[PDB]
């Protein structure tokens, strides 16, 4: 009498990434990097009307 | 005088016989032949997330 425990197999997901800009929503956001942000103390913004 | 009885007729049962491959079950298990499940003693599957 011969036995084995059999190890028949294995799935991984593929951990999918979105952009962010790759999606409907961004339509709200003027997202620009302000790469010294931290160094900011307080901005305005004008406006003319 | 002559008399007789005739044996007017005999008819089979045909048989069909299914496949299992042609059916709608088939989408929903992976056949797999295996003959020595006999000697199997247990089986496992780990699975990543």
């Amino acid at each position: 009498d011969v036995e084995f425990d059999a190890l028949l197999g294995s799935y991984c997901n593929t951990l999918s990434l979105v952009r962010f800009l790759e999606l409907g929503l961004s339509v709200a956001c003027v997202c620009t990097k302000f790469p010294e942000l931290a160094y900011m103390n307080e901005g305005r913004v004008q406006f003319e009307v």
